[PDB]
RNA sequence: CCUUGUUGCUGUGAAGGCUGGCGAAAGCCAGCUGGAGGCGGCAAGCCGUAUUGAUCUGCAAAUCAUUGGCGUAAGCAGGGUA
RNA sequence: UGAACUCAUUGUGACAAGGGGAAUCUGACUGUUUAGUAAAAACAUAGCUUCAUGAAGAGAGAUGAAGUGAGUUCUGCCCGGU
RNA sequence: CUAUUUAGACGUAGACGGGUACGGGGGAUUAGGGUUUGAUUCCGGAGAGGGAGCCUGAGAGACGGCUACCAGGUCCAAGGACAGCAGCAGGCGCGAAAAUUACCGAAGCCUCCAAGAGGGCGGUAGUGAAGAGACGUGAAAACAAGUGUGUGUAAAAACCACAUGAGUAACUGGAGGUCAAGGCUGGUGCCAGCAUCCGCGGUAAUACCAGCUCCAGGAGUGUCUAUGAUGAUUGCUGCGAUUAAAAGGUCCGUAGUCGAAGAACAGUACUUGUUUGUAAUGUGGCUUAUCGAGAGCCGAAUAGAACGAGAAGAGUUCAGAGUAAGGAGCGAAGGAGGGCUAGAUUAUUGAGCAGCGAGAGGUGAAAUUUGAUGACCUGCUUAGGAGUAACAGAGGCGAAAGCGCUAGUCAAGAACGAAUCCGAUGAUCAAGGACGUAGGCUGGAGGAUCGAAGACGAUUAGAGACCGUAGUAGUUCCAGCAGUAAACGAUGCCUACGCUGUUGUGGUUAUGAGCACGGCAGAAGAGAAAUCUAGUAGGGCUUUGGGGAGAGUACGCGCGCAAGCGAUAAAUUUAAAGGAAAUUGACGGAAGAACACCACAAGGAGUGGAGUGUGCGGCUUAAUUUGACUCAACGCGGGACAGCUUACCAUACCCGAUGGCCGUGUGAGCGUAGUACGCGAUAGGUCAGAGAGUGGUGCAUGGCCGUUAACGACGAGUGGGGUGACCUUUGGGUUAAGUCCGCGAAGUAGUGAGAUCCCUAGGAUACGAAAGUUAUCGACAGGUGUUAAAAACACAGGAAGGAAGGGGCAAGAACAGGUCAGUGAUGCCCUUAGAUGGUAUGGGCUGCACGCGCACUACAGUGGUCACAGCAGAAACAAAUAGAAGUAAAUGUGAUCGAGAGGGAAUGAGCACUGUAAUGUGCACAGGAACGAGGAAUUGCUAGUAAUCGUUAUCUCAUUAAGAAGCGAUGAAUGUGUCCCUGUUCUUUGUACACACCGCCCGUCGUUAUCGAAGAUGGAACCAGGUGCGAACAAGUGAAAGCGAGUGAGUGCAGGGUUCUAGAUCUGAUACAAGUCGUAACAAGGCAGCUGUAGGAGAACCUGUAGCUGGAUCA
C-alpha cells in the first residue's frame, strides 16, 4: 500500500519567526547565589508556601 | 529313467572348541584352533564377447589367430532304455 | 628374520603376470537361449497371492491349474459391460 | 641421541584433541562475602617482513652483522649493485578512534686509549576540554586577565617581586509522572514531530514548533558504547520446585560426596608463637612548597616458606560393650502379592430339531436393514472363545505399572512377640544393568463379544462428524522387540522434633494399653491467597527452574525391524504472558426456592373468515411529504386532510442588521389606466459580517415521556473478621411490601413501602322556611372459633369487615429506548431571490395488482313490521301540510310478517342543506353484492365486574364520528388453587468476557516483507601432519680433482581439520489495519474438556483404546 515523503519539515516552515528581545548580562558564581538566596527567604521557613513561577 | 567315468594349485576364513583379560551379574574384548560356501584368482576342460581381424575358386556346405566368460558344481560325458 | 660388502643404465630382469576412481538407466544373485548374422533389459529362480477337490498304488505340511518375480516399504477407488 | 633387552607411562578428581591467551607486582567497583580487568613507569619472557643456517667473541643462533629461498621494493651506462622505522621526528593507508620532519657543553645515568670526546637513553618546551587540584566573572566606597624591569634557565618561556595602565569577563540540558522547576501567549490540527519507560497530537496540546519567565549543575554540561553496582534476577554467607518456570515412571548399582555409644592412643593437616617474605601502589602518620592536590622522611603489613607449641574437633585401635543402625535366624498367625496343575454357576453369539403364523429392530422422532427359504418368542440338544455381577467399602496386598470363582502345589518377602547370633557390615547415587497400563511391531496358536479404517441410512447451507445399520485390523494366548502417559496425592529418599478428639486393618496384652499401616475433624503456627505431604531447622545425598515467543525445534551423535525415542542450540522478535489466587459486575443453551386471570388450569365474550370504516408495507404517479418496528411500531404522532392544516407537485407573484469601499436632489429609488404625469433619498452595486428554515444528525444534548416496576430493595455511624481489594454472616415461619416474628459478633437511627389527599357510599344536635344542603363521626381482624410468635380464614352483626371499594402520588441504579415534525429549549453540518423563506389559484396527501394490524354492521324468529305507552345520568330545544340535526335506547302491551319479508354493498333521474368553492352531509324513489357463525393461531376479564343498550350542554367540529374520554340503563358465569406453560424477582453455580456474548478466539488458503534449514554442482582462506624433489652451509676422506653424513628453507602431488560464501528449487518461523472459508476452545460453548498411542481428513480437527479432574459429583 502507498506511502509518500512529500510533507517532511512542514511545521518548521509554517511557524512565524519572532525575534529574541535583549536582556542584561546575568550573574555567575557566588553573585548568582546571593541573588537566589534573597528571593527564596520565605521557603527557608518551615511554614507557609513558596511558588517559584506563577502565571496568575 | 537305469548302470558308470571325471576335482590338481592357491586366496578369503562361517558354525563349533581352548587359553588370557574385564564385569555384581547378564555377556563383552584379544590371540590361537577348525574348515562352511550353486564364494574369489588360475590349470585340464567346457563355452562363444570383441577385433564388425584372417579366409570367402577356403584347410572347412561354419574353420583359424589373438582377446574374452565359467571352471568344489540348478558342471561335463560313454553305453542301455523310453 | 636382521646386518654388512658389491655392480655402467639395476634386480616378480627372459617366461608368466589386475588399469583405477565418480555417477545415472536396468535386471536381485549363480544359471539358460535363436547348432550357421541377436547372449540381452528376454527365460528361469527363491519368495508372495489366488483357484479346484476327501478322489487314489498318492490322501490336504496332499495333488493338480494360473499370475507376479529375492529381501525392505506400500499395494487407493469401481461389479455399470464381458 | 644411538645399539640390544623389559612393557611400561597417562586418564571421568577430565587424559588426548580443538578454541583462547605475554605472566605477575597491581587497577576499577565495593558495609561484609564478592564481580570484573591488567598492551601500559618495576620484574621476568619472546620478536625484529616470513622461515631456516652461521662466523667472531668471555657472552649472539645478533638483524642500525653475514648467507640462501619466499613475498615485496630501489638504482643503472643493462653488465651489475643496494636495502628492512614493533628507535626519534615524519608520510600513506585502515578505521568510531591518538601530538613537533622542535632546543639540549644543564639535571639522572651508560661508553671509551680520556683533567676530554660521544648518546633522539634521558631531560626542556610546543600540541589536545581523555584524568586530578586551587581560583576570576564585582564590592558598597573602590574589582582577574595587560605592560615594563629584575628573577628564573643550558638558553629560555611560564612562575614569583616591584612599578605602571585600566574596568573587560557563561554556557549546556530541562520545566505531564518517575524527577527539581509554567495548565502563560501565538502557530499546527493522529499532520509535522516528541518520547530510555509510561504516553502526547483527530482546531479548547502545562508533553510538537517558537517567544517569555522559572529550575539544575556550572568552565563546563548533553549523547553513544563496553563494564561494576541496582540484584537475595546465580543465592558460600543468601533464592526457589502442590497450583506461578521447576522432584527423574519404579528399583538395583560403581566412581563421587557423607557416616553410632564407651575406653584409650598418636601428631601430618587444624590453630598459634618466633623468624623470614613487599620497590612503586595502597595503609597509619609527621614535615616543607601562599593554600590544596604534589614532594620528602617514618611505622606496620598479604599470600608463600623455616623451626617450635597445644590437643577440643577430625583421625587410628581395642573388646568382661552390645542403637527406637543393619543383616542372619526362631515361634504363632494374616493378605484380590506372584508362577503352575486340575475343575465350576450363569451369560452373549452360531448351528440342529419342535411348536405358533405376522411382524421384529432402533430412536428425541424416523429411515437404512431383516421376515412366509417361517422371523420374533417358548422348548430341548449341542460348538466355541472371553469374563468372574450382586457381597464390595474414603477395605486389603504389591517397588511402581498393577491384583477379585474353587481346590492342590512351588519359591521368596513385610509386620508382630521374645533374656537367639554376628559386629559397622551403613545413607544417597553420574556411568552401567532389570521391570514398565494401553496402543504399536516380528513370528506361531486361535477368533464368541466389541470395534479404528472403509461403506451406507438420516440431520443440515454443507456434514466429511455427532445418531442408526453393518464391517475389517486389532481386542485373547505363547516367544520376543519397543520405552511413552494428567505413569498425579501435579508434593524425591533416608533421619529428627512436634496438640487433641474420633474411626478402621493385623498381631500382642498387667485388659490399663502399645507396635506397624491408614482415614477423618478441629487447633496452633505457616503462606500472596486458595489451603496445609506446606509447622520447627546451616542434618546428609541426588534430580531440577531463572520474562514471553521461536523450541523440546535445527545440526551432529547413541539406541530401535519400523513407528520413533533419548539428549539438546542459534539467528530473529516482543512489554508483558487466555502467568497465579482471591474481589465486584456482565453473560450462560444451569441448578433451587417464590409469585401473578395485563400467567396458566376450570369458567364467560370475542379476534383470525364476509362487506364496509380506518392505519401499515408494496407498486404507480407531476406529487402520491413523513416518524415509529418483540412486549414497549400499525383509529399512534391529540394524524375525523374540499380551502387552511401541509412538510409534497404545476403555474404565478412577493422579500435583505451593521461596517468598509464605489454613486447620488443636475434626482439614489417609488406610484400609475406606465412612459407622462404624481412622490421624493426612504429604500443604491461590491467585499466582510449578521440576524429565517415542518432542511440533516436523539450515536452531540436538555427537558418530558415510556420500560425494568409498581419491584423490595437501599444508603449512614459505631462494633467484629481479612494483608488487602471485601463480608457482617447458618438463608426457619408471615405480607401486597426486609411487611414482619424468631435467632445471632453485632447494635442504633432514616429514605422507599407504609403512613400521609381527593372523589363515591352512611350520619344533624348545625342552617333554611323551604322540603334540600353540608358534616373532627363511623371499621379496629374488634367479636366468636381455630392450643409458640407474627398473620389468616370462615361466620355474625353492621350504611360500610380483613390494604372498606376506585383512583392519585410514588426509591436507587439503568437504557448509546422515543421525540431536533411541540417549543424564541439546543451543539455541529447544509440551503438562503432562478430560496430548502412566505403568499395565491389549482392538483395531491383520499391513486390501486396485492400482503398485514385494529374497529363497525351482520349472518335472523331469545327475530322484522304497525301503533301505543313509559323510565336515566337530570333539568336549555324559532317556526315547519311528503321529507329534508336534537331531551334516550334497549324496554312494556297489542296487532301484524313467516324461514334469505334477515342484509343493505356497487349504481340511476332527481329534491334540499353547509360552504368562497362540493368533491362532504341530509331526504325521497328505485336497485338489490358477499355473508347461512369463521383454518393455523390469538386477546382481555373475579361483581354492580364481563357482555348488551343508548346518550353526550365532553374532545375534535362551517359542514363532517363507525375515534378517543366520560356517563348512566339492563345485568352474568367459574376457581378460591398451582409453578406444568409464559414470563418476572432472589439465593447457591461456571468463566480465557470488563470495551462486558453484537464479547473473546483457532487453523488452512491468497498477497507482501524479514531471518533460518535442506539441496545436484562449488569457491575461498588458514592450520598441522604424509610422501617426492631439493638452495645454502658443511664434519669426515683425499697431494689434488673430487666425494659427501648431517642441519634444512622453499616447492611438487594426494588427503584431512577448521571457519566463511555461491546455488535452480523446496520447506520452517515471525510481522502482516480489518482479504477468503468455516467456527475448534472459553457457559453442560450447544458431542464436558485435557494427556499418551494408532488410523483418517480442505482446514480448524474427527474416530477407536487405556488414563486424569485442572468437572457439571467431597453425598
Amino acid at each position: 500500500k502507498a506511502i509518500s515523503l512529500n510533507k517532511a519539515g512542514k511545521v518548521r516552515g509554517q511557524t512565524p519567526k519572532v525575534e529574541k528581545s535583549e536582556k542584561e548580562k546575568a550573574l555567575t558564581g557566588r553573585a548568582a547565589w546571593r541573588a537566589k538566596f534573597k528571593r527564596r527567604q520565605e521557603l527557608f521557613t518551615g511554614v507557609g508556601k513558596f511558588k517559584f513561577n506563577k502565571q496568575g
